[PDB]
């Protein structure tokens, strides 16, 4: 399906460019800003010069009444903070030419699509996400979306593969969209508002629900190991933590040593500006540290299989996470040794991918002794009412038997300027 897009705008040659057949020319602002780490997630900023304009090729200008189309790309849309983005739409990849076209906007909680013909008639389709919520699926996370267009039926919107939102269109006559495609915040109060973008795509088509799920899961790179926001998880980059099956607690440590453990408490707490935004803290407990196991790779990002250690921050130093596993029972209570006294102990871990129907970014770690047996999945276990990590091969037995589990299902939540807290 992308190699039969019209419009393929990706970053590579150190350059921008659309790898269609059409090669349309774009002309890159001055201050779009592209991360080292992955060049094809653009950052625009609510800057004049931060712009991408995309001059399509004649053949490609959508002037039509029956040809249908389709959009795709990911967003990553910073929480808002202020009241100054309330009742503020705003424009941020716009394809109209005299109100007449298709436009992509934003609002407070709000992904919009609109289109509109040559005779004032006009369709929107809206997918809306809340701020008054503990945890957010959406909320600086990086989100796929899929806006398809059938000229004699109904326009939807697809969030992350999913059907959010149709509404019909065929009232609607001739559209006669822009010679250009203006990447840009159009109309935003909020002068500190950003978003990140990557990976665009049009098509001269209606795509279908089997192609739009093909099409997430191929631009996933799922491979890579991703942190909550959706970006590549990172050897040496402290994260906070975040168990799945108990969200509203946080990781902390019950002393240093073999004689104490680790274990998840509560509550979280809240971040809140009043009529904004009501969140659970997520800058909370002690962090980890991803560390590299195989040290013939200079590449820092974490892959699906890596083997690496985990390091565990206490009071602004390091420690190692460990466990004996002669221990009795099957859930091995896991332990922040001091790095020198690590000694024998079980402490390699194989990082996992977890892609099923939930939460996005999912990530399982597979504890092993220095021979390479599993010791299991590091997850939690109730000793004495208080959720302890353990790391236990029960886990990894009821996903080889296909019963499910949970508890095992972590979350690596790093700094981040779209979350402000
Ligand atoms: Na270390």
């Amino acid at each position: 399906i992308i190699n039969t897009s019209i419009l393929n705008l990706r970053y590579e040659s150190n350059h921008l460019i659309d790898l269609s057949r059409y090669a349309s020319k774009i002309n890159i602002g001055s201050k779009v800003n592209f991360d080292p780490i992955d060049k094809n997630q653009i950052q625009l900023f609510n800057l004049e010069s931060s712009k991408i304009e995309v001059i399509l090729k004649n053949a490609i200008v959508y002037n039509s009444m029956y040809e249908n189309f389709s959009t795709s790309f990911w967003i990553r849309i910073p929480k808002y903070f202020n009241s100054i983005s309330l009742n503020n739409e705003y424009t941020i990849i716009n394809c109209m030419e005299n109100n007449s076209g298709w436009k992509v906007s934003l609002n407070y909680g709000e992904i919009i699509w609109t289109l509109q013909d040559t005779q004032e008639i006009k369709q929107r389709v809206v997918f809306k996400y809340s701020q008054m919520i503990n945890i957010s699926d959406y909320i600086n996370r990086w989100i796929f979306v899929t806006i398809t267009n059938n000229r004699l039926n109904n326009s939807k919107i697809y969030i992350n593969g999913r059907l959010i939102d149709q509404k019909p269109i065929s009232n609607l006559g001739n559209i006669h969209a822009s010679n250009n495609i203006m990447f840009k915040l159009d109309g935003c109060r909020d002068t500190h508002r950003y978003i990140w973008i990557k990976y665009f795509n049009l098509f001269d088509k209606e795509l279908n629900e089997k192609e739009i799920k093909d099409l997430y899961d191929n631009q996933s790179n799922s491979g890579i190991l991703k942190d909550f926001w959706g970006d590549y998880l990172q050897y040496d980059k402290p994260y906070y933590m975040l168990n799945l099956y108990d969200p509203n607690k946080y990781v902390d440590v019950n002393n240093v040593g073999i004689r104490g453990y680790m274990y998840l408490k509560g509550p979280r707490g809240s971040v809140m500006t009043t009529n904004i935004y009501l969140n659970s803290s997520l800058y909370r407990g002690t962090k980890f540290i991803i560390k590299k196991y195989a040290s013939g790779n200079k590449d820092n990002i974490v892959r699906n299989n890596d083997r690496v250690y985990i390091n565990v921050v206490v009071k602004n130093k390091e420690y190692r996470l460990a466990t004996n596993a002669s221990q009795a029972g099957v859930e091995k209570i896991l332990s922040a040794l001091e790095i020198p006294d690590v000694g024998n102990l079980s402490q390699v871990v194989v990082m996992k991918s977890k892609n099923d129907q939930g939460i996005t970014n999912k990530c399982k770690m597979n504890l092993q002794d220095n021979n390479g047996n599993d010791i299991g999945f590091i997850g939690f276990h109730q000793f004495n009412n208080i959720a302890k990590l353990v790391a236990s091969n029960w886990y990894n037995r009821q996903i080889e038997r296909s019963s499910r589990t949970l508890g095992c299902s972590w979350e690596f939540i790093p700094v981040d300027d779209g979350w402000g807290e």
